[PDB]
Formats: C-alpha cells, structure tokens, sequence
C-alpha cells in the first residue's frame, strides 16, 4: 500500500522547510512518494523544487488564468484559485498516478518526527470504518497548555474536518469531485451534505504545525489562534499500538461513557483550579450562548462550522486546562448539530 504525501505549493519558496522536514522523517521512499503540485507559476519557488531532484515529483498546475468570482467574492479569488489547484492536484493523484489514498499537506506545515508513522498506522482503520472519512494531524485546541505532553499517543474521534495535513481515500475523492465547490473547499467539506455525520480521527498533540504567516487568508486566524498549535517532539510508534479504540462501535460505548460518567463542574470551578481532586471533568453547556461563553473562558477555538465545535464529537469538546482533562460537552440528550449555531 504506497501511501503518496501531495504538496501544495504556490508561490512560497519556504515550501523548502515544508520538504526538508518530510524528507527527513520519511522511513521509506517507496512507501511514500512525494509529489508536490505547484499552482502559480513562481519562478523561484520552482527551481527551489526542482532542486530536490528526484526526491520529489514536480508536478505543474496547467491553468493559470484568473479566475471570475462570484459578485460577493472580489476579494477572494485567491481562495478560486486553491480549490481548482486541489481539484487539479487530488485528480492527479487518483486518476493519473492512481494512487489507493493520499496524504495532503500544504507547503507552510512543518511534519512531526512521527508524522509518517501516524499515517501508516491509522491507513488500515480509515479502510475499515467507513464512519470514518479522514485521519487528521490536526488538534484544533493543540495549544501547548491545552494537550498532554505524557500521552502523545493519544488519539481522538472527532466530527470536525480539520484538514492541516490530512489521510483520505480514494474513495472519497470519487465522491467529492464531481461537486467540488468554487471555493473554501474546507468549509464545504465541514456541510453535513459532504460529511454525512463522518468523523476523522485527530491526535491529542499535532503531527503538524503552520509557519504560514503571510498566505491568501489573512494574518489574523494564523495570529491568534493557528501559530499557537505545538508539534509533537516526542516520537510514538503508533505501528506497534492497538488503535483498535477509534473504531465507531468502541469509541461511541467507551468514549461517551467516560464522558458522561466524568462529575460536572462549574465552568469557574475549572477555570481558577477549584477541585482540584477532579482529574477529569464535564463543563456542560445547553445552549449556543453558554458554549461560546465557555469555551472563551478555558481558552478553546469558540467559532463553529455549519454548527460543529472545533475538535467537536458529537458536541463533546475534550483538552487539558491547567492539568485538568476537560470536557465541554452538551446534555447527554445532544442528538445531532445544528447549523443555526454560529
Ligand atoms: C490553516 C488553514 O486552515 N489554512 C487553510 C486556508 O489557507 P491559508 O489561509 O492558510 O492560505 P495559504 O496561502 O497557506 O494557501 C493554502 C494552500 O493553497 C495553495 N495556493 C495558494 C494560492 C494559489 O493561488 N494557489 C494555491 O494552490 C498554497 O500553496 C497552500 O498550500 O484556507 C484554504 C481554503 O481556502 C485551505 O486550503 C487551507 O488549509
Ligand atoms: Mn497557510
């Protein structure tokens, strides 16, 4: 099972800490080709690939024209334009190299040294649960006071698409491309007419961390929130553990129940350490005000998409604040998001 990274690259010659890091960590050519797919034509940021030789694949986005934009989005072609690369870029990778899955990465995401072996170890799980549609190196609320650094091998469900250097199947690309959007494909995925009520699977510490300061979005998502997510150091040989917790009928057993049997405590008891003796705790929230209001107080990303939480499974938003395994989880009645909570 030849499992290929694809880069996406533009016009950023530091694409070059993006491949040297990969480069580095890779346990096997073979295994994992790179191919990096590069849009827009940057002269420099090409010879800087092309110097790689053949540790990498270049591939050429063909169409560099621009692109017209809908009335309401003058100010956002760029985001056409990284959609069409992605249509382009993902059709090469199935259609053309023929490829079983794909890992994808942008050319601002620097790999943890256990990036490779996260993958290789959670392909097999991704083939086997169809609930399931993505396995994701991204913790929304990875900041460095928020995870546990003395379980790095602990792994999550969770309905929001994260992206940031992310598994899928080629499966799913025949299912995504024939109405891939126009643009802010990773929004359009988040919709449940794209998920279908699918989770991905998501560490406690990030397998990747974005150095991505000037790009097409703004600076100030990047600012406040993205450039605070910490990279795992720490290398766990994810091959050698049973995964087999993830699994939908285990997880949604197992996982609820701890959730649900952990004591619940009053949001300002957990944000000043009261009670310490409570290792592990539910702030619950009942409505849209209260989770905003919450999730603000511990620190946690309190937007939402198409009515998930960041890091949300079935509502249930889980991090470390001051020592303490939180959960900010909804009433155990929660059936189902609403696309109503902005
Ligand atoms: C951290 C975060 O959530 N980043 C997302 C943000 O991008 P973000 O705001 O991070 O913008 P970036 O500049 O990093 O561009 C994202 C990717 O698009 C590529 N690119 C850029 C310009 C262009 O004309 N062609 C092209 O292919 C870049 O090389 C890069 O790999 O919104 C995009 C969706 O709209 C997503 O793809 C990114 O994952
Ligand atoms: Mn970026």
């Amino acid at each position: 099972a030849v499992i290929p990274i694809l880069v996406i690259a533009c016009d950023r010659s530091t694409v070059r800490r993006c491949l040297d890091k990969l480069l580095h960590y890779r346990p096997s050519a073979e295994l994992f080709p790179i191919i990096v797919s590069q849009d827009c034509g940057h002269e420099e940021t090409a010879q800087v690939i092309a110097s790689y030789g053949s540790a990498v694949t270049h591939i050429r986005q063909p169409d560099l024209s621009n692109i017209a934009v809908q009335p309401d989005h003058r100010k956002f072609q760029g985001y056409y334009k990284i959609a069409r690369h992605y249509r382009w870029a993902l059709g090469q990778i199935f259609h053309n190299f023929n490829y079983p899955a794909a890992v994808v990465v942008e050319d601002d995401l620097e790999v943890a040294p256990d990036f490779f072996e996260y993958f290789q170890a959670t392909y097999p799980l991704l083939k086997a649960d169809p609930s399931l549609w993505c396995v994701s190196a991204w913790n929304d609320n990875g900041k460095e006071q928020m995870v546990d650094s003395s379980k790095p091998e602990l792994l999550y469900r969770t309905d929001f698409f994260p992206g940031l250097g992310w598994l899928l199947l080629a499966e799913l690309w025949a299912e995504l491309e024939p109405k891939w959007p126009k643009a802010f494909w990773d929004d359009w995925m988040r919709r449940p007419e794209q998920r279908k009520g699918r989770a991905c699977v998501r560490p406690e510490i990030s397998r990747t961390m974005t150095f991505g300061r000037k790009g097409v979005s703004h600076g100030q998502f990047f600012d406040q929130h993205l450039k605070f997510i910490k990279l795992n150091q720490q290398f766990v040989p994810f091959t050698q553990l049973d995964l087999s917790y993830l699994q939908q009928e285990a997880y949604d057993r197992d996982f609820l129940a701890r959730v649900y049997g952990a004591p619940q405590l009053q949001v300002e008891k957990v944000r000043t350490n009261d009670r310490k003796e409570l290792g592990e705790v539910r702030v619950q929230y009942t409505g849209r005000d209260s989770f905003k209001a919450f999730a603000k107080a511990l620190g946690v990303m309190d937007d939402l998409k198409s009515g998930v939480p960041r890091a949300g499974y079935r509502g249930i938003v889980t991090f470390l604040f001051r020592g303490r395994r939180v959960h900010l989880a909804p009433p155990q009645t929660w059936d189902g998001y609403d696309p109503s909570w902005t």
